[PDB]
């Protein structure tokens, strides 16, 4: 639900409205005209009107473009701005004001040695009591910076009145005599050029316990990214983070119950930039080949995530996400301390079964080598499907409770083999090695809670169910002994076991009586009595014999095993 909602919005490239710096050989420039700088300052002044955050689509709480936010605190809804300083002027003689036009006898000159002017106090931007009610926020993308600037003779600027001019005049008034952005001294001079130099900025984010979804911004300029780093501090909520195609340093402080979800769609697909928007292409090959887990460091092909805090835990899972189509998505459940990950699928039974070859081909193209793939899904009507899929031989078991009836199917590739329309058993557990699957359960003989049989079986074909083992409790064992006693010499062969299974009505387990059970050459049956137990096993010729029996009275211990020829030793 988180990933599908995140993956829809066509997000802008960071710096689109504020302007991306273009690296002219020296000192990558930001703007090179008078009206361009006035427009940049208009964009800055928009933050007075909209506040520090703007609501896009009423869904994404996106910061003002190119604003230096250094800290966010969701616990008290307060932020801290960074520093945006600009070189101050000095000197100049004959200061005069005429129609808010500054006249001089000599133009002031720009000095890099005076402590520069900070802009943000001039703006009075709100930094407390913010409405952070949305779960979705795109992270800030601008580092702290000092703006060098240059003046040149620019005619025609006397009549320019936009909000950027008012912000510039405010900067002038707050620092009288230090900043003159346009002035007449025998000529009309104006701000001509802006060149920003960035400082390393660590954006500290303090989380709360509610659900939060973050989006990483796409910054195309290497300097800006390398001067940017994120540091989260969790507190025990559900947090998701959509990774960007261009890597940024991220550090996370783990608390006890953090559940973190890292969407990595932009890492596994060809990414293109069209009209300031991001377009995802085909799956890029081998994107996940470099998946590195260390107890404190998770590395994907170029994205590194460092973890801090409660790193010692070994009971905590972390999810990664990626979509293959509109319905079938692929998850990765990771345990850091165990360096473990096992793939999962989700979304459609019939679609997945029909296209299993293609899905497995894609998973191989991503470069993941885990042998078996779980399957978990919840549909719109809340019927839950779970199963195991073999990546090698495409044998897959799928279980789900339809209505009240448990349905259990086995597939070999893309065609059915078995379909139990009513599996009447409790404590069902399903295991698998590549080809051999095992279903263990407990069956109550004729709804009598006293007489239970623990069975372990294996599905072979449409009417073939191979029995691996049985365990009969006290009353079940007394019934077994009576059955031995009443058969007049047919107790040394497997067909005896088949007749017994027909006796207790084992076929009711599947609801239909056209089932052929296969008693293998290792079938072992354990019967418990009031004092001890006895285990019978089938030999190579398919004859049943006591393998091991033990029981103790108040003063005596009786044992028997096939090693000594079933001599009952009484001590």
């Amino acid at each position: 639900g988180v990933g599908s909602e995140l993956a829809i919005f066509l997000l802008p490239i960071a710096g689109i409205s504020a302007g991306i710096p273009s690296l002219v050989n020296n000192e990558l420039i930001l703007h090179d005209k008078a009206t361009s700088v006035v427009n940049y300052f208009t964009h800055l002044s928009e933050s007075k009107k909209y506040g520090p955050f703007k609501l896009e689509d009423d869904k994404i709480l996106s910061p003002i473009d190119d604003l230096v936010i250094s800290e966010i605190d969701f616990n008290t809804d307060s932020i801290k701005l960074g520093t945006c300083d600009i070189l101050s002027m000095e000197g100049g003689s004959g200061y005069t004001v005429t129609n808010d036009i500054d006249h001089f006898f000599s133009s002031p000159y720009i000095n890099s040695n005076i402590p520069p002017l900070s802009i943000y106090p001039v703006m009075n931007i709100q930094t407390t009591n913010l409405d952070f009610s949305k779960d979705l926020m795109m992270l800030p993308n601008a580092p702290s910076r000092l703006l060098w600037w240059e003046t040149g003779a620019v005619p025609g600027l006397r009549s320019l009145e936009t909000d950027g001019t008012r912000l510039l005049d405010s900067i002038r008034d707050f620092y009288p005599g230090k900043f003159y952005w346009r002035f007449y001294a025998w000529f009309d001079f104006a701000i001509t050029t802006l060149k920003p130099v960035y400082e390393n900025t660590n954006i500290k984010i303090k989380l709360d316990k509610n659900t939060r979804n973050f989006i990483m911004p796409t910054i195309t300029t290497d300097v800006i990214r390398n001067n940017l780093s994120y540091s989260f501090t969790g507190s025990g909520g559900t947090y998701s983070l959509l990774l960007s195609s261009h890597p940024i340093s991220t550090n996370i402080n783990l608390s006890k119950d953090d559940l973190w979800i890292f969407n990595i769609d932009n890492k596994v697909r060809e990414i293109s930039i069209q009209n300031g928007t991001i377009k995802k292409g085909n799956l890029v090959r081998n994107a996940l080949s470099n998946l590195d887990i260390n107890k404190n460091k998770l590395t994907i092909d170029n994205q590194i995530i460092n973890f801090s805090g409660d790193v010692d835990n070994k009971y905590r899972y972390i999810f990664l996400n990626c979509s293959l189509d509109d319905e079938i998505s692929l998850m990765i459940e990771i345990n850091l301390f165990a360096k473990s990950y096992n793939l999962i699928l989700s979304g459609n039974k019939d679609y997945l079964i029909s296209n299993l070859s293609t899905i497995i081909n894609k998973i191989n193209n991503l470069g993941l080598n885990s042998k078996n793939i779980s399957y978990n899904y919840t549909d719109e009507f809340n019927n839950k499907y779970f199963g195991v899929i073999s990546k090698t031989n495409q044998k897959s078991i799928i279980c789900y409770k339809k209505g009240s009836k448990n349905i259990l199917e086995l597939y070999n590739g893309n065609m059915l083999l078995f379909d139990s329309k009513d599996f009447i058993a409790d404590d069902i557990n399903i295991f698998m090695k590549d080809d051999i699957n095992t279903i263990t359960g407990k069956y109550y003989i004729d709804n009598n809670l006293d007489i239970s049989v623990d069975f372990s079986i294996s599905l072979i074909s449409k009417n073939k169910v191979k029995v691996n083992g049985l365990y009969l409790n006290e009353y079940g064992y007394a019934s077994f002994l009576e059955f031995i006693k009443n058969s007049d010499g047919h107790h040394n062969t497997s067909n005896f076991i088949n007749l017994f299974l027909d006796n207790i009505g084992f076929w009711k387990l599947f609801g239909f009586n056209n089932i052929e059970f296969v008693i293998d050459k290792y079938f072992a049956i354990t019967g418990k009595t009031d004092m001890g137990y006895i285990e019978f096993i089938c030999d190579n010729n398919k004859n049943i014999d006591i393998y091991f029996g033990e029981w103790k009275t108040s003063s005596t211990k009786n044992t028997i095993f096939s090693g000594n020829g079933r001599n009952l030793i009484v001590e």
